[PDB]
């Protein structure tokens, strides 16, 4: 079915409105680098007016880096017409606009999350939690967090996009709490990062990914589910890394399409633990849907209240 299809797919034929969506080279200072990868990164600007007028932003502007091609330089567009095409959602990293116009490189401007990923920011506040004091953590804030990705998720399923690499080190953190879910994509450096397992040629999140996907390579929106488990794993950890000490080899995978789970996590509530074993179910329907993770995690915020 085309209507299942992820826009992801045939982003070629979608369009890029520059009397919308250009931004002035002339207006935007670039700063530090905030992140890189082999062949993109990601960097620190101030855009002039971007979204306010005469209003100084600070943004996070996704290029290219030495190392890239003309094939990378294409994917970065296609980035930018999936997110143009997406729309906006408090939960989503906000697209505020780009730098096409020939004669420098390729820049894709999005809001900037001061706080960065969520998994190194729960590990930094290990030492401020306490479940139940000013800028403290607290149980209602993991739960508030693992809500709001459940629902950039719904809203993502809505748009016909699937993820393909949901994990807290793809979830970032803005002001006053607000998470927004990412995707780094080539301004992460992959084959050094622990996180990513090299399977043939090709380096993957093997810890995260659903048993359909290794073994038979399918990404569905219910596989992102799975992955979805895995970060309320990481949420209720801390930020801790799953399966930890356990060698990523065949015979993992062998004993997770076996029915091996991970255990509970030191933060987790019992019902936040149902809640990701039922992620982790194998069967990719017997799943919840992210508008069931949803109502369900918005109740389980009412009662932690
Ligand atoms: C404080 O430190 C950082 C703050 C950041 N704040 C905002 C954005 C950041 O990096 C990006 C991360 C991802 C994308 N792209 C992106 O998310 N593309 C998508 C997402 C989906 C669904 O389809 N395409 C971009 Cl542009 C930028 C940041 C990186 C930081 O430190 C490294």
């Amino acid at each position: 079915d085309p209507d299942e299809l992820p826009l992801d797919e045939h982003c070629e034929r979608l369009p890029y409105d520059a009397s919308k969506w250009e931004f002035p080279r002339d207006r935007l200072k670039l700063g530090k680098p905030l992140g890189r990868g082999a062949f993109g990164q990601v960097i620190e600007a101030d855009a002039f007016g971007i979204d306010k007028t005469a209003t100084c932003r600070t943004v996070a502007v996704k290029m290219l880096k030495e190392g890239a091609t003309h094939s990378e330089h294409r994917a970065l567009m296609s980035e930018l017409k999936i997110l143009i095409h997406i729309g906006h959602h408090l939960n989503v990293v906000n697209l505020l606009g780009a730098c096409t116009k020939p004669g420098g490189p390729l820049m894709v401007i999005v809001e900037f999350c001061k706080f960065g990923n969520l998994s190194t920011y729960l590990r930094s506040k290990r030492n401020e939690f306490v479940p139940y004091y000013k800028d403290f953590l607290t149980l209602e804030h993991l739960i508030c967090y693992s809500f709001q990705v459940a629902k950039g998720m719904e809203f993502l399923a809505s748009r016909k996009c699937i993820h393909r690499d949901l994990a807290a080190r793809n979830i970032l953190l803005s002001e006053k709490n607000v998470v927004k879910i990412c995707d780094f994509g080539l301004a992460r450096d992959i084959y050094k990062d622990p996180d990513y397992v090299r399977k043939g040629d090709a380096r993957l999140p093997l810890k995260w990914m659903a048993p359909e996907t290794i073994f038979d390579r399918v990404y569905t929106i219910q596989s992102d589910v799975w992955s979805f488990g895995v970060l309320l794993w990481e949420i209720f950890s801390l930020g801790a890394s799953p399966y930890p000490g356990v060698k990523i080899d065949e015979e993992f995978c062998r004993r997770l399409k076996e029915g091996t789970r991970m255990r509970a996590p030191d933060y987790t509530t019992p019902e936040m633990y149902q809640t990701m074993l039922d992620c982790w179910h194998g069967e990719p329907s017997q799943r919840p849907t992210f508008s069931e993770l949803v109502e369900h995690l918005g109740n389980l915020l009412q009662a932690n209240a």
